[PDB]
């Protein structure tokens, strides 16, 4: 039957396309994950249906009621049967869903409005005056949370009791603060966010230091589910043609602004 | 039995002692509620528990779950027999919970940065250079939701879509933004901490403006409770004996710092 598929809407994996109120269905979503969802179909053979995750969420557990939220949520409790997002492969995700090989490497970076005197996560953490955050969810976030290293851990301690608060909803607003904060505020993301925004008008951030660690993005599918094998195997297949790397090119520089 | 009194963290009504780790119970607070609560049981006989709201919410309900949270929630679903704290009488929460009539008058209002060039609600309703917002939760942020004078209205519109967010988890965040802000930031918040905070070191923040509204705090109870004649009868009494304007000048001017 018809694929369920869960994403979410983050530039450029999923955007609503410019003119989305005249489109029905797949055709109101653009961007490299909705690509790769047409691949991923064509290549295991399905039909599939993209649908926004309900919560906007990317996927944790809360630690009372053990209730699982975001893209991983859905795929646990069987409201999606899979996920084609940049969504972190990660120990806590990995022992309650599935995930292909990753279809993206990237790391923790660090985002700075341009001319901001900090080159990396040790002079943040050694300073007061230029305040960081990251997204308020997600694996950036549980990195700095459980990090028992001692340049992440200081960053940790002083985030987590920073006032105002310097966690964000989206990326989108997180490059926002960075923009309007005249340097006084450093944003935390992954590698590949950072990428694509340092090549958007206004072509006023940067990233600058090299990444705090070394991970991918993966397809997720409920835990056993039989549709794993094959998006697995495509993965694999679409990445030893060059296909990643063009639709990399495609959504990041092929069209750069700056 | 014992009663159990709900209430919440919020300067000056109900504060941690300096030295709470090494106190218990109800000796660990300290503030205007903590002091009305004593008033009130003494005048209506009976022995109670101080407890913190497990949420750290006012109250407000879920318009999927229809779940209440906060104070409200606590008596609504029986886990608190009395809420004594700055909780605003509102029309949506009193046809849930019983309440007094109100112990404390206010009216939303304006907190600038000293040497911010704004006056009124007015001022920022037309213009974009300072940003400003309210609490992330409670009647503040209701009452603009709300509106449908035009004034208030363009103010919500602007404040649902700014970004990055106006909105704050706390008032002490709310303020910390306020001041660290360059008078980039006004806050909407309630008169009474407005005025308190104004009398606090560093004394840099000003209450500008006539308040948005009039209304006030109420004791509440769940509804149908027979604790709630006692304790409405209290309130009056201890108004006309003059007890709580001394509580006011106790915990807002007596001790200013400015
Ligand atoms: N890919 C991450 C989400 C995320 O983590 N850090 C960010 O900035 C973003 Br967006 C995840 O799967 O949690
Ligand atoms: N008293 C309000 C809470 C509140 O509403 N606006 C604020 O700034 C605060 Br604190 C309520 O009962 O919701």
């Amino acid at each position: 039957k018809t694929v369920v598929v869960t994403t979410i809407l983050e530039s450029p994996y999923v955007m609503m396309k410019k003119n989305h109120e005249m489109l029905e269905g797949n055709e109101r979503y653009e961007g490299y994950c909705v690509d790769l969802a047409a691949e991923i179909a064509k290549h295991c053979g399905f039909k599939y249906k993209l649908t926004i995750v309900g919560d906007g969420k990317y996927g944790a557990r809360d630690a009372d009621t053990k209730i699982w939220n975001g893209m991983v949520g859905e795929l646990v409790y069987g409201k999606a049967d899979i996920a084609i997002a940049p969504l972190t492969i990660t120990l806590v995700r990995e022992e309650v869903i599935d995930f292909s090989k990753p279809f993206m490497s990237l790391g923790i970076s660090i985002m700075i409005k341009k001319g901001t005197p900090i080159e990396s996560a040790e002079d943040l953490s050694k300073q007061t005056e230029i305040a960081y955050g990251t997204l308020d969810s997600g694996s950036t976030k549980e990195f700095f949370r459980r990090s028992k290293i001692a340049v992440f851990d200081k960053m940790w301690t002083y985030m987590r009791s920073a006032e105002p608060s310097v966690f964000v909803r989206t990326t989108a607003e997180g490059v926002a603060r960075v923009r309007k904060s005249k340097g006084k505020y450093a944003y935390l993301l992954e590698s590949t966010m950072n990428e694509y925004i340092e090549q958007r008008k206004p072509c006023d951030t940067m990233k600058v230091g090299g990444n705090l660690d070394s991970k991918g993005y993966g397809i997720a599918t409920p835990k056993g589910s039989s549709l794993g094998n094959a998006v697995n195997l495509a993965v694999l297949k679409l990445n030893e043609q060059g296909l990643l790397d063009k639709l990399k090119n495609k959504w990041w520089y092929d069209k750069g602004e700056c």
